[PDB]
């Protein structure tokens, strides 16, 4: 069926999913863009409703897998979309309720722990790098919204691709100690170069937000503190960039490379 | 004390117009925002024409003026001129510098980054911060790429002032590399060598195209080796600035004693 009026009750409800409070109440979230819908489906997330605009391809309709397919008019589409140039494919997926307690880590895991909230767009970039390097788990700050239009768009759907859990600092500390994982803190003044850590047997990298840096409690908790060399005028890199360097160094060692 | 209070003051409007590249071209001037960015421009020998100080500037911020005109801005006048939600309290209007590629001398085994095409100012800025961090000897960017936008300056943390970055033409870039006798390493998603497998101990020019388009086939023919960043999940691409940082720090790893994979 099709819905024409932007004022239709179903459309208003779809547009309301732009707000975190409405997503948490209804248990649904909107995924905008063909690429992002593909990743949410490939990740096995439960599609409830597929929204198709006027210029969608025929292959787009076959993505529904039996879910409701609602064709929306451009006027209706404009209201639902979080974009200047709305996408022709959108999906309403069920919001997953997941607990860090349900997590069991495979062999020699690569874990990234982000402490504190970081500038917008940093998380999306980090998830892309984490997805690329094959990270097994990413812990983020307790207040992080993993289902916002922003994180979905900035991660290009990589947010769906891996286990990401927003947790309080104390929950993170407890989980890591339970897992008996060596903690490696990335700090500007770390005693060792980050190439020199041994990441072949599994590791949790500790990474702080630019505003405050790593709390001293976490620096002390680390088995090793490591640094990224800065040989120029700049004294630090963006936290997302630091994350990518660490992850790909750990992947380099898992691919046959030796610690420096 | 020369004070500007109203966002309606024509000078404030003119200062705010410097955000646009056309205005920078016409005036031959650009705005540098931030005490640390201003000091860096000054350390790099750039010419300061006008120092801007907000209501919360330090007393010693005045000691940066040299011979420049000093303008004290109200809080709301500062908000109009600034490119940030939380404006800096020290800003400087400098003369656009003239960069000559001829005076660049490279030693043996230099680390070079060649950025073909364009993307956003945020991306270029972050690439320059990584080049500064990794100690690149030279960065070449596409021909009409803007090195002195507020974004580039902010995202580079002012590293754009002391870093050897040059706007250059595709053919000029190609010839210069040929003149320098540097092996070209093209970073592409299709390359059949992981980037850790290249040997960057003796010098290298990395070739990086925009994430959207890619790399022109004329440049793909000039590459000695083609390398990729490995991608272990569904995505096969990362932001271009992230790829640049990964390549540069892999060369630095090898230069610090690490061996190619």
């Amino acid at each position: 069926m099709r819905i024409e009026s932007p004022q239709n009750p179903r459309v208003k409800a779809l547009a309301a999913l732009k707000e975190r409070k409405e997503r948490e109440r209804t248990g649904r979230f909107l995924v905008e863009g063909r690429r992002e819908v593909e990743r949410a489906l490939e990740a096995g997330l439960s599609l409830e409703t597929l929204l198709l605009g006027p210029k969608a391809r025929p292959e787009d309709r076959a993505l529904a897998g039996g879910a409701e397919v609602l064709e929306l008019s451009e006027r209706a589409l404009a209201r639902v979309s979080a974009r200047e140039n709305p996408a022709q494919v959108l999906g309403v997926f069920r919001l997953p309720r997941r607990s860090l307690a349900g997590v069991t880590l495979g062999a020699a895991p690569l874990v990234l722990v982000l402490l504190g909230l970081e500038k917008p767009g940093n998380l999306g970039a980090i998830l892309r790098a984490a997805d690329g390097a094959g990270a097994d788990l990413v812990l983020v700050a307790e207040g992080v919204d993993l289902f916002s239009p922003q994180v979905i768009r900035n991660s290009t759907g990589a947010v769906f691709a891996l286990p990401v859990y927003p947790v309080a600092e104390e929950e993170a500390a407890r989980f890591l100690e339970e897992q008996n994982l060596p903690l490696v803190a990335a700090t500007p003044e770390g005693e060792r170069l980050y190439w020199e850590g041994d990441y072949r047997g599994g590791v949790a990298f500790l990474l702080g937000a630019e505003d405050k840096g790593l709390p001293e409690a976490w620096k002390r908790r680390a088995q090793v503190r490591v640094r990224i060399p800065m040989r120029g005028r700049a004294d630090s890199l963006n936290v997302a960039v630091t994350a990518a360097l660490l992850l790909y160094e750990a992947l380099r060692q898992r691919s046959g490379g030796a610690p420096l």
